[PDB]
This record gives structure tokens, C-alpha cells and sequence, in this order.
């Protein structure tokens, strides 16, 4: 599209789509939490004449609502989904997406911590993905685990086909020059981790955070910036 949408520009409840590249597109919606009102993105990928989805659009309503978006803007069927990490962000609308049919996936990582915490968890569980550095495929994307970052569990998502790089919440878009929340983050770890996404996506083009604006590779080194800066707080 042109302006990519923001906090002011969605009501709580509705849900954008943005195309990326051929095949590919963003899904954008907005949520109360703790009195202020956040944008989050995911991710949406044809997979043939079907479509594999990443990550919900936080709740129930807001999920049913991405469902209706993408009949409406694509008209293809979402058949699987992947959530990259444990909180409701990622997770809350789960049981929207398995009421209608779609096949939910995680790693065990993620479906336990899930459970702890009272978060809907995903059906299904992805193998492979328990060591910093495995990657896996899963159709028109390859699934990397980076290692601890913003939580233990995070993953990213890389699109071959279209040079395209989902950080999730483990990536900060540029106008986040301070820590948002750590409560659940591995800081010591976290350069290091970034790291691994860099040597392994060195042609990436595109960088997709998991809330606020698209970006380039710059995003890894930015978000390396804030988080050290965080570390050395007084
Ligand atoms: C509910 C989500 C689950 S990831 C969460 O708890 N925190 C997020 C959201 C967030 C905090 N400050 C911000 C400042 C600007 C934009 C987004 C944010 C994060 O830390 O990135
Ligand atoms: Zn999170
Ligand atoms: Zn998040
Ligand atoms: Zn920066």
C-alpha cells in the first residue's frame, strides 16, 4: 500500500492487512493493555491455493475480525497458523482459529509456557527448534530459533521467495529507542541471539517487527542499540 497504519488510525476491534510483497502481506491491529492502546502486527503467507497465517491479532474479537479481512482482500483459505511465542499477542484468538478449522501450531516451549501463564494454547507441537540456531521448514517460510531474546521461546519467520524477515517481539521498530516490557526477556542474551538472525539472513530485504513500522536490516542493529542501553540503566 502507501502509509503503513498506526494506533490512531484503527479502532479497537478492526483489523488491516498490508502487502509486503508478491504473496505476502502484514496484518496490523490495536489493544488495550494497562490503560494504553498498542499496535501489533503478524504475518500472512500464500502456500499454493491456501494460506499459512503468523500469529493471531491479540483476542478473540480482533481474530475473528483478521478472518473476515482476509476473506474479504485475498479470498483464500487460512489452513495453518504459527504463533512465535507465548503471550496473548500472539496467542489470544487460538481457539477462534481452531472453531474454524484451522490447524494451530507451536513449539513445545511456547504451548508450555502458555499453559503456565492461562494463555490459549495451540494444538499442534513443531519439532526441531529446541537448540539456539535450528531452523526448520514449514511450506513457503523457514522457522528459526534464534535463542532467548524477548522470551525463551521467540522465533522468527523468513519468506525466501520474497527476501522477507519476521523479527516478532524479539525485533524493535526505530522509533522505539527505550525497553518496552522485559519482565519475561533473557537481556544477557539477547545481542547474542540477534546476532545468530544476522548471519543467518544476511540477504534479507524487508524486516517486519512485531509492533509498529517496517523496516531493513538496520532494525537488528537498532534494536542491539536499545537493549544495551537498557542493560547499563542505572
Ligand atoms: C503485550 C505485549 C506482548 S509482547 C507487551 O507486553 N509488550 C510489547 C508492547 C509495547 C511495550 N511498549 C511499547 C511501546 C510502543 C509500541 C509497543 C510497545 C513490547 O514490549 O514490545
Ligand atoms: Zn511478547
Ligand atoms: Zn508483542
Ligand atoms: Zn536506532
Amino acid at each position: 500500500s502507501g502509509e503503513y497504519p498506526t494506533v490512531s488510525e484503527i479502532p479497537v476491534g478492526e483489523v488491516r492487512l498490508y502487502q509486503i510483497a508478491d504473496g505476502v502481506w502484514s496484518h496490523i491491529a490495536t489493544q488495550s493493555f494497562d490503560g494504553a492502546v498498542y499496535p501489533s502486527n503478524g504475518l500472512i503467507v500464500r502456500d499454493g491455493d491456501e494460506l499459512l497465517l503468523i500469529d493471531t491479532a491479540w483476542g478473540a474479537k480482533n481474530t475473528a475480525a483478521l478472518l473476515a479481512e482476509i476473506e474479504k482482500q485475498i479470498g483464500l483459505p487460512v489452513t495453518r497458523a504459527v504463533s512465535t511465542h507465548f503471550h496473548d499477542d500472539r496467542v489470544g484468538g487460538v481457539d477462534v482459529l481452531r472453531a474454524a478449522g484451522v490447524a494451530t501450531y507451536a513449539s513445545p516451549s511456547t504451548r508450555r509456557l502458555a499453559e503456565v501463564e492461562g494463555n490459549e494454547i495451540p494444538t499442534h507441537s513443531l519439532e526441531g527448534l529446541s537448540s539456539s540456531g535450528d531452523a526448520v521448514r514449514f511450506g513457503p517460510v523457514e522457522l528459526f530459533y534464534p535463542g532467548a531474546a524477548h522470551s525463551t521461546d521467540n522465533l522468527v519467520v523468513y519468506v525466501p521467495s520474497a527476501s522477507v524477515l519476521y523479527g516478532g517481539c524479539a525485533i524493535y521498530e526505530l522509533s522505539r529507542t527505550s525497553a518496552g516490557n522485559v519482565a519475561d526477556a533473557d537481556l544477557a542474551e539477547w545481542p547474542t541471539s540477534i546476532e545468530r538472525i544476522q548471519q543467518h539472513y544476511p540477504e534479507a530485504q524487508f524486516v517486519i517487527p512485531g509492533h509498529g513500522l517496517p523496516g531493513g536490516l538496520d532494525l537488528l542493529k537498532h534494536t542491539t542499540n536499545v537493549v544495551k542501553a537498557h542493560t547499563n540503566r542505572s
